[PDB]
Formats: C-alpha cells, sequence, structure tokens
C-alpha cells in the first residue's frame, strides 16, 4: 500500500504518508491550549498518522479567527504546546504546527455559536487588519484596517517570533497559513488586495507579503526540519486558470526560498464562488502543482476514505493526504485505513494496548 | 433506539445504554497509572459511552495480573486516579472503576510480550496465591500457594481499603471482580477450590469469600452509588446447567447482599473448556440470569456492533451493553453507534469541537 509507505523530508522520517492537516478545535482560552487539546492531539496520534499538524495557532492575538482559538505569541503560549508535541513524538507521529494570522476574517464567533463577526467594541471582540479596507461580507461584514507599512514589519516579525518559539517547543514541522482568505491569501488575492504600493497590483506586488514572510521565517527555522506553507491556488471565481497559472509560479518562488512542501488548498477569499462540493476534486490540481512547480505537496477536502487516499498517491497527485474529519469522527482513522487496504499487521498501525488485540 | 436511552440505578443516571467495560491496558509501572490511561480513557469518554469502566485495579501488589498492572493499594496509587475520573466526567460520562485480585493467574507476562507466567528465576515474578495449590495449567503453569486465614482476612480488607480509595478518588460506580479465574471466580469454583475449611467443600462455603467480600465493601462504598461486580456465571466445561443454576443462586444472594447490577461472563476458570463463540452469544445467557436472579445485567464478548447492540436492549436481554475492543479500535464508537442506528443528531453524541462538523446536515448539504 502506498498509504503505508514511509516519507522522508529533511530530517524528518514520517512512518506512512497519512497527515492530519491543522484543524481549529476553538478551545483555547486567551490562546492557551488546555487538556481539551492535550487529549485530542494524543488520541489521534497514536491513532497512527505519521504527521499531526496541529491547528491554526496565532501569531498575535488579533489574528485569532475567534476567542477560542490557539496563539503562540509569548513564551508562555509556547511553553503550553511542550505535553502535545510530545505526546505526539511518544506515539510515533512527527509534530508540526501551523502558524497563522487570521486578517479580515478574525473576530468571529465559534462555528456553534454562529460563527459570524463579533463587533470591536464588544468585549469579546478586537479590531482586523487586511491588505485593504474591503470586507468579506455575507457574516463577516466588519471592515477590516488597511495596514500601513509600519504593520506589515510589525506582522512578519510576529510570524518570525512564532517560528522560533514552535522550534524551541520542540515541533519538527512548520506550516505557514496563506490560505483559507486568512492574512497571507488575503495579500494575493486581487479580491481582497486593492493596495498600489508595493504590495498590491502587480504579481510580484502581491506575493512580496508572502515571500517577505517566508524569508524571514527561513532565518529562524532549522534548515533541518521541513518549512511548509498552506496555499488557495484557486478560488472557483470564474478565473480558475489564470489564477492557478499563477499561484504555480508562487509555488516555484517558494521552492527558490527554501520550501520543501506545499499543502495546497482553495482560497476561500470571497464568498461568491463556486467551490466543488464533493471528495477528491484537489488531486488533479494538486498534481499540477506538484509537476509544474517541482515540489511535494499535500491536500485534503475528500481524501478520507483509504481507496481515495490510496488512489491519490498511486496516481501521483500527492506526496502525502491530508485526512482531517474522519480523525475528528474516528482518531484511529489510520489504523482503519490499514485494515481496509490490507496491510500486514495492519492492527500494529496502532500501539500495543490495541495492536495485540486486534490482530487479524 | 434503546441504545440511546439514559440509565438510572441508584442515583447515577447514564446518558446512554454503552458501557465500556474494563480493559487492562498493561502500560502502569510499580501499580502506577500515568499518561497513558490519562489519554487512553478521556478520549473514549469524549466518544460519547454513558458508563466507562476503568480496568482491573489490584488491591494488592501481588494481585496484579503483570508488572503492567495499575494498582489502587495505597493512597497515591488512588490520587493518580483523580484526573482520570475528572477527564471522565468532563466529557459527560460515569467513571466507574473495576477493583480486582488475580490470584493464581497473578504474575504473568504481558500478552505481547508472551501472556504466559513469568518464570521462578525471572526477578519481575512474584508467588501467587490462591483458595488451593493448584496451577490453572496451560500458559499459566505456576502453583499458588494455597491461603490462609489471616489471608483471607487481609485481602477482605484491601478490598475495602481499595473501595474506599476509589469513593475518595470521585469514581462514581464499582465493579468487583468475581470473575474470569481471578481470586474470586476461584473460590466459587470446585476446579480450583479444593479447600475443607469454612470456604470451600459446600455451595455455602465456596460462596464465602465472594459474599463476604461484597458485605465488607458495601460498609464503606457510599448507598447511592452502584455496587456492581462480575461473574462468571459458566464454564463451558460439560457442567453447563449445574453451573448456571449455582451462579444464579448466587447472584440471588449477591442482590439480597446489595448488588446493583450484575455483569455476566464466562468463568475462564480452567483452559479444558471449548467455549461457543459467536455474535451475541452470551445473550440468552445474560437474559436467564437478569430474569432469574431479578437483576439488571450487562454482558459482553460479541456484542459490539450498532445493531447486535441495539438488539440486545430490545430483547429484553441486557440493560446496559459492554462494548470492548471495538472502543480500542474507535474509541469514538459510540458515535459511530448513533449514526449508523440514524439517532437524531448523531454527531452531538460527541463534543461540539466535533459534533458541530459531523452532523448528517452539514455533510450532505
Ligand atoms: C474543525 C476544522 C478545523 C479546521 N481548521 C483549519 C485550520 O486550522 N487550518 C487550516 O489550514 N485548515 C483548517 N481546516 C481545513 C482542514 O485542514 C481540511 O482541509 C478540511 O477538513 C478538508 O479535509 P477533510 O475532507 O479530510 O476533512 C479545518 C477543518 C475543520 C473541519
Ligand atoms: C485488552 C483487553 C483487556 C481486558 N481486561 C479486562 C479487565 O481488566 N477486566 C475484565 O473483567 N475483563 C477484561 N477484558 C474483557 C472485556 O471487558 C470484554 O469482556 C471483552 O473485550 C469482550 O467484549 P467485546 O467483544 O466487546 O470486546 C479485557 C479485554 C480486552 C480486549
Ligand atoms: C474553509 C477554509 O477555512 C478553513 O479551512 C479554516 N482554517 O483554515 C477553518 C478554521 O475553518
Ligand atoms: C479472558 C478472561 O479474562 C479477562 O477478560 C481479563 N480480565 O478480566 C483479561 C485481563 O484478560
Amino acid at each position: 500500500s502506498a498509504l503505508f509507505e514511509p516519507y522522508t523530508l529533511k530530517d524528518v522520517t514520517l512512518r506512512n504518508r497519512i497527515a492530519i492537516p491543522p484543524m481549529c478545535q476553538f478551545m483555547a482560552e486567551d490562546g492557551l491550549i488546555n487538556d481539551w487539546h492535550q487529549v485530542h492531539y494524543a488520541s489521534m496520534a497514536r491513532g497512527g498518522a505519521g504527521l499531526l499538524v496541529v491547528e491554526a495557532t496565532a501569531v498575535a492575538p488579533e489574528g485569532r479567527i475567534t476567542p477560542g482559538c490557539a496563539g503562540i505569541w509569548s513564551d508562555a503560549h509556547a511553553q503550553a504546546f511542550v505535553p502535545v508535541v510530545q505526546a505526539i513524538k511518544a506515539a510515533g507521529s512527527v509534530p508540526g504546527i501551523q502558524i497563522a494570522h487570521a486578517g479580515r476574517k478574525a473576530s468571529a464567533n465559534r462555528p456553534w455559536e454562529g460563527d459570524d463577526h463579533i463587533g470591536a467594541d464588544d468585549a469579546r471582540g478586537w479590531e482586523t487588519i487586511a491588505p485593504s479596507a474591503i470586507a468579506f461580507g455575507a457574516h463577516l461584514p466588519n471592515v477590516p484596517r488597511a495596514m500601513t507599512l509600519d504593520d506589515i514589519a510589525r506582522v512578519k516579525q510576529d510570524f518570525v517570533d512564532a517560528a522560533r518559539r514552535a522550534r524551541d517547543a520542540g515541533f519538527e514541522w512548520i506550516e505557514l497559513h496563506f490560505a483559507h482568505g486568512y492574512l497571507g491569501q488575503s495579500f494575493f488575492s486581487e479580491h481582497s488586495n486593492k493596495r498600489t504600493d508595493a504590495y498590491g497590483g502587480s504579481f510580484d506586488n502581491r506575493s512580496r507579503f508572502l515571500l517577505e514572510t517566508l524569508a524571514a521565517v527561513r532565518e529562524v527555522w532549522p534548515e533541518n526540519l521541513p518549512l511548509t506553507a498552506r496555499f488557495g491556488v484557486l478560488e472557483y471565481d470564474g478565473r480558475d486558470e489564470q489564477t492557478l497559472e499563477e499561484s504555480i509560479e508562487l509555488a516555484r518562488r517558494f521552492k527558490a526560498g527554501g520550501l520543501d512542501l506545499l499543502s495546497v488548498s482553495v482560497g476561500f477569499t470571497i464568498p461568491e464562488t463556486n467551490i466543488p462540493w464533493g471528495p477528491a476534486f484537489m488531486g488533479p490540481i494538486a498534481e499540477r502543482v506538484r509537476r509544474e512547480a517541482k515540489l511535494p505537496v499535500t491536500s485534503a477536502w475528500g481524501f478520507g476514505t483509504p481507496q481515495l487516499a490510496e488512489a491519490a498517491l498511486q496516481a501521483n497527485q500527492l506526496d502525502l493526504v491530508s485526512v482531517g474529519r474522519a480523525h475528528l469522527a474516528d482518531p484511529h482513522w489510520a489504523y482503519f485505513a490499514a485494515k481496509e487496504l490490507g496491510v500486514e499487521k495492519a492492527s500494529w498501525t496502532l500501539p500495543a494496548p490495541y495492536a495485540h488485540w486486534l490482530e487479524r
């Protein structure tokens, strides 16, 4: 089974090709994780996935999506991640973290608490920032404050500080969150970036915030640990061929700037789109990024059935298959996949106290 | 769905009829549980089961099955369970514990490390105790020493102390391990009990250790929390009708002694048996105990699919369905069962950070 072949990248060896992508839990308080996250991450890691990327973790308080989002904007926040890192590693998985800034989508309620913007004057809300003073719209109406050059410098340094904290907490894999309509994605997209200075307009200018942030993080993130990013490569906004071509060029520049692997996703920059509502539509798109930018990739969105994950690898569309919601449903999904694909000694995907009893 | 109806026993209410039965993890050191157990139990409790009975926990060091078994023979051992109790409760489940003494099956290797008795020249082992100096046989050849009267008094007091510690740690449900060929079961069975004193040689004498231990625990265990036991009611040794009749009479005496629920199992007292493993094969046996002894019951050993669990309740065989190995495979099995049975808002079997995203309407529209 291709899904259960190991994978090497820099000094890291993943025991299989199953990655758990970042999934916000909305359970932190003032950015601090707690026993929700400790059990959640340790259980999924014991389930057998080779890599576990911890949820979008804000580089600054205003970069949280919600009041429940994790943060890494102080040393105390970073120290709280140490037992999570160590439990993931003790399970034989590789601990990663996605560091993030929600941009204009920040200051929102938790998804099961309305999912909508909280006003900045509410005690629970705060002021949001973005490349341009233009709202997402729909349930996120609040107009963000357009960033100055000083704001750009400050946020970049927050990403750098977050990466250094993640390093010292023991994460072995980092992912910059440049996808999903948050700050980085919104600098890239002409829908949200109306700037006419050095950070807007041309392809070079729209790419600048992302490339400068990557380069600044690269100075502090160890050369021997994978440096990765998530990026939305199309929007399903009627401009897909041109947008994908530009995104592939940015991926080439990421590679030239030291990126080791790209998590290929959708932009979600604006609500006026027509994104597919079915599984594995990203397969051929991720494949094109991988082949044309000559860079390892992962992708997600419906690959959480064992045969689909296996097919994507056999087709060389992906190097790792990210499986998100299936791991919320079943933290031992990797074992389920091994069983379904007929892997020899499939139960030993799990630790001995489970594996011994579940042997075929 | 019957499987998702609440159940009340004494002053404890379970949110559904899915119980996670005790399952040894073999990961403790010197009886102390650790991060293995913390995550293991918290994750299963978040999975939605209404009751989680923590694994066989030794009342005394020599009553561990293996060097990896949990213990509760000191207050520090009990304190180690406090965060497990709290995590199970925080998840909305009810924390129980099975307190145990492995008897002649003690001093064994972990199942994936040979599963057999530790040899004499291995310093990890210890002398075992039992009603009589007779080995189980097969892969458990070590001969135990026959208990003295003082040993009997001491082990009973160890059960009392263990129950008091479990109570003080916050457990809301206790299960005495009188099954599976361990110390209590071995007092009841004529295969293993060769005594001629007050503790063997008649039905009353063979029942005595179990009834005295129950009564001693009852003095310290709160009236308002379920007092339960697991007991092997037949052996599949060619003596089933007579053995089941005696076991059901003992169950009636457990009820008279304040037992609130019986976990109905197989004796496993000796290896020379022919157990007819199959789907839900214990259903009719559990129903017979339930009806003849007039005691609520649970059982296990093949109910671990959503339809088998639901059917055992619809057939009036069980009050709670114990689902063991399926929860090792999938800690969120209770959610899986709710989904498979078409329960309304099935994903809300889980906490919100999972339930929101797994809502069937959200997934389908
Ligand atoms: C609860 C939840 C939280 C998510 N949080 C993040 C996040 O923090 N960062 C991110 O890049 N994507 C996030 N996403 C997207 C997932 O990483 C993934 O792409 C998506 O769930 C699709 O994969 P799946 O079909 O296997 O679930 C989240 C998805 C879910 C369901
Ligand atoms: C790993 C494991 C450990 C077990 N440990 C115990 C135990 O501590 N106490 C007990 O009474 N039964 C124990 N048993 C038996 C289970 O409680 C249960 O009866 C058995 O798994 C059958 O139910 P199932 O078909 O749902 O798995 C154990 C079973 C397993 C698989
Ligand atoms: C829909 C795209 O947005 C995401 O997946 C996400 N983070 O990236 C969350 C928290 O939902
Ligand atoms: C087979 C009967 O014995 C059991 O189920 C048991 N404990 O009760 C263990 C640890 O295996």
